[PDB]
């Protein structure tokens, strides 16, 4: 039993069904209260909202979804038609936001794909017919941003006002990305401070009153 596992269960359980603004505050519940995990959390979560909301895209590629509190975050401010793309080299994670994508009503809108993401890129205009990507969320691991940032220009993947979007720049960090974009003249980057996820961390002293020997 993995702590994945014991997220969607407590969504299951608790949440809405067909409500996907109840399956995100299910998930921040129960990271907040029981177990941190790395989903982005609401404080960046409301202004990825604000991000999508502005640009209004039509076709969003997320590298890696994790148990799709993402994905659920996005897609349900898509417009009928918009599409998301997610992409998970873990098969159980897949499971997960495959489950909780169901769970929300969003399955229709969003298409999961298993793999690494630098084997699947080269494969998402013929496979899945994409010609240029709106949107781009990167949020699996932090060494591969400026890879596969490399790799969608290498693909055609990206047009002039293509918008990266990018978690943890400054915690964990993603410091040769961070530097990469921010010295390009192809990149016009914009900051957003916010704050890590689900950092009210419990700690306690210890009180131990010698009885004698
Ligand atoms: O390490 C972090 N994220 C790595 C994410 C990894 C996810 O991306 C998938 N993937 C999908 C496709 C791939 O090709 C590779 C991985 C992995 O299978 C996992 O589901 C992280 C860490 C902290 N932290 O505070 O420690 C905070 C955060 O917000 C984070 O995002
Ligand atoms: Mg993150």
């Amino acid at each position: 039993d993995t702590k994945e596992q014991r997220i969607l269960r407590y969504v299951q359980q608790n949440a809405k069904p067909g409500d996907p603004q109840s399956v995100l505050e299910a998930i921040d519940t129960y990271c907040t209260q029981k177990e941190w995990a790395m989903n982005v959390g609401d404080a960046k979560g409301q202004i990825m909202d604000a991000v999508i909301r502005e640009y209004s895209p039509s076709l969003v590629l997320e590298l890696g979804a994790y148990c799709g509190y993402s994905a659920v975050r996005m897609a349900r401010l898509l417009q009928p038609g918009a599409r998301l793309l997610t992409m998970e080299i873990n098969p159980d994670c897949a499971a997960i936001t495959q489950q909780m994508l169901n769970f929300a009503g969003l399955q229709d809108k969003v298409t999961i794909l298993n793999g690494a993401s630098q084997d699947l890129i080269p494969q998402l205009k013929k496979k899945y017919d994409v010609d240029t990507l709106d949107m781009v969320f990167l949020d699996h691991w932090k060494d591969r941003y400026l890879p596969d940032t490399l790799l969608l220009e290498k693909c055609g993947l990206l047009r002039k006002g293509t918008v990266l979007l990018a978690d943890n720049v400054i915690v964990p960090g993603t410091p040769d990305f961070l530097a990469y974009v921010r010295g390009s003249s192809s990149f016009e980057c914009t900051h957003y401070s916010s704050y890590l996820e689900y950092m009210k961390v419990v700690d306690g002293l210890e009180k131990a009153i010698y009885q004698g020997p």
